[PDB]
């Protein structure tokens, strides 16, 4: 026998500022209903947000984890399945609330498709990478031992509510760590994108994205990845514009831990691979000096001493491996497109790390 | 923004007698290959299995699992993660190979559909249960504490290749048990099938289906079953024929643990069930007794001490939240029917223990 079935995959992506008085908080969830929060969130928007919700009639329990990428494992899932069995979460009539950071929503969200094997949930993101990125695709996952998400599935939550008034409370580490993922995607997608973030990027650090150029700037960011994940949701093409500033950066971040934020580690990689795409003729020596200089004003670093020949190399055939045995390595073509290689060399690499480590 | 995507699954289910001389074991891979093979079946076929491969020039590493309920978990999951990563399978161009019962190919499926958040694997059910239930579903995941099957994921391989010469090794007890799964596709779809069995039923079992009734029972079997998954693969209906069964036992398998294997706690659901229809008029005297005596030819429980009024009541009661506060029940209506019920009471099922106490 063949057995053929489709499956309609749709999800929302919503900004709704003020989240926590009327907007739909409220009937994004209808009640009764299961919130999986980060902690620190739990301190700073937990008077507000029950107060939003028994004013709106909504009954709850709040489970708080004090999420942070160490322990972004699979006993922290079970923690979450945990509270849903306690709290009696039913099989798809009443979705689970995951509000936090990237940590937070990438392992509720493995939860909650693992439980009876899918559960729903609605995305309330808190933080930079979670607004633009980690809180409005597919993927899910946790750690497993030293190896980056090794873990996990393709299960979007059914709405992701975006309020950027979260931001105002995220520190300047924090926000640029954030910035660095809209970077990304306006090296390779998006050369407007790049000039919103090299005309006001410090000022949007400076002030946490509260406003309307930061406005234009989350909402590029959003398109741009929406666009690409979109239409290969599930990864079946291998080449990924989006995997830009991810060939090298999953085994850096995770050797450094816990010095570098994802971000960091991100931008670390897309300085790497800006280099390369220079010593080939890809970059302009005034492009990639464009590149470095909003790096270095969001203060955002371009290497680490984790970033030797050897974790390079290494770190460079873990991801051959992702790739099914491709490297697909995008690199910058000019500012605002990218191409696909497959002939990186570990000389090639050494001689960049050098150049990173003269202008670093 | 709403994003929407399509996904196409398509899956082989192929029967093909002496697998392990030419026939595609060999071209069912392609070559270097991860086997994730039960520790019995290890025993008993895998001299001729390794001779197959390297005779087909195919290199292997074999994980063995010594598998069983109690340890059908997470931490069984990451044993075969493990080996994953050791053995350093590649993204998608080599698929793992899961060969043992419903509890190893469970167990590989959902580490297959976890690792990089899905990895193409192959099943060989050598179990009667794995061959026409386990091994051809979607369906893959492990216990919970004291939860059946409560974290899993919908995964099927892209390949089940199924060998009834395996069923040669197997004890009366697993014959009759795998027995069950046919028995209940056949009580609610298929009333030949139904007399296939009350017709050869002993035989199949003394001749652990060895031939060519045991082979139109297999086939009709499978039919049946992937008739009901095929279009529902992910369960978004969640009235299903194939839950006959599978109200109960659940609860009544984990309570029991190890004294039941996964038919006979099934057998126990279709006996009660059987009976709540028959008090209903549903089932003739004659019928029910038609039921009941395929059931005490083929050597398996209509009850168990674990079977108490609460337990029956808490085992319906996880059961409708499974079904998102339906009851969604299957009754047979007559022999080879099925209609859905919302109406079961405590009293009825009450009424149908003693009823099954006093056959029993
Ligand atoms: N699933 C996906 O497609 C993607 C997942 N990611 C994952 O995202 C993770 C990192 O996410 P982050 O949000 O950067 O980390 P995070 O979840 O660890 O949060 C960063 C810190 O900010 C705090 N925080 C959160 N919201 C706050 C707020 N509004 N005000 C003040 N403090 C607040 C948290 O308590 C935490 O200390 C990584 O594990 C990365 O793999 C990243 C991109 C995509
Ligand atoms: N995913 C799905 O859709 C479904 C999953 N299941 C799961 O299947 C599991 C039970 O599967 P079973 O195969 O009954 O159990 P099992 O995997 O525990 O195997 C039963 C026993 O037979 C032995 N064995 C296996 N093949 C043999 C052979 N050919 N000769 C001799 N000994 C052999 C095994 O070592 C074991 O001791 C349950 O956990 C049940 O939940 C059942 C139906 C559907
Ligand atoms: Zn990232
Ligand atoms: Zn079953």
């Amino acid at each position: 026998w063949r057995v053929s079935a489709l499956k309609e995959v749709s999800y929302d992506v919503v900004v709704q500022p003020r989240l926590l008085a009327n907007p739909a908080l409220a009937d994004a969830l209808s009640a009764r209903r299961l919130i999986v929060i980060d902690a620190t969130v739990r301190s700073l928007y937990g008077e507000q947000l029950a107060a939003y919700l028994a004013g709106h009639d909504v009954e709850f329990h709040l489970c708080v984890i004090d999420a942070h990428e160490s322990a972004k494992v699979m006993e922290t899932v079970f923690e979450v399945v945990d509270a849903m069995d306690a709290f009696g979460v039913p099989r798809r009539h009443a979705p689970v609330l995951a509000m936090g950071g990237g940590v937070l929503t990438d392992i509720v969200g493995l939860a909650a498709s693992l439980y009876r094997r899918a559960t729903p949930y609605v995305r309330i993101p808190t933080t930079l990478i979670g607004m633009i990125d980690a809180g409005i695709g597919a993927k899910t996952g946790v750690n497993f031992r030293e190896h980056k998400n090794r873990l996990g599935t393709y299960h979007p939550s059914s709405l992701t509510l975006i309020d950027p008034g979260f931001l105002a409370t995220l520190d300047a580490r924090h926000l640029r760590n954030g910035l660095a993922e809209i970077l990304k995607v306006a090296l390779v997608k998006d050369a407007e994108l790049f000039d919103l973030l090299e005309g006001h990027g410090a000022s949007l650090v400076e002030q946490r994205m509260q406003p309307g150029a930061a406005l234009t700037v989350l909402r590029r960011a959003v398109q741009g990845m929406l666009e690409e994940l979109q239409p290969n949701l599930w990864e079946h093409q291998l080449r990924r514009l989006v995997d830009f500033g991810h060939s090298f950066s999953p085994s850096v971040e995770m050797a450094a831990l816990p010095e570098l934020l994802h971000g960091e580690a991100v931008c670390i990689d897309m300085a790497l691979s800006s280099v390369l795409a220079h010593h080939r003729g890809l970059l302009t020596e005034a492009e990639l000096g464009r590149v470095l200089d909003v790096m270095r004003l969001l203060h955002l670093p371009v290497l680490h001493p984790v970033c030797t020949p050897d974790l390079m190399r290494a770190a460079l055939a873990d991801t051959v491996k992702h790739r099914d045995g491709w490297q697909h390595m995008p690199l910058p073509r000019g500012i605002g497109d990218a191409v696909f290689v497959n002939d990186v060399t570990q000389r090639e690499i050494e001689a960049a790390l050098l150049t990173l480590a003269e202008r670093d």
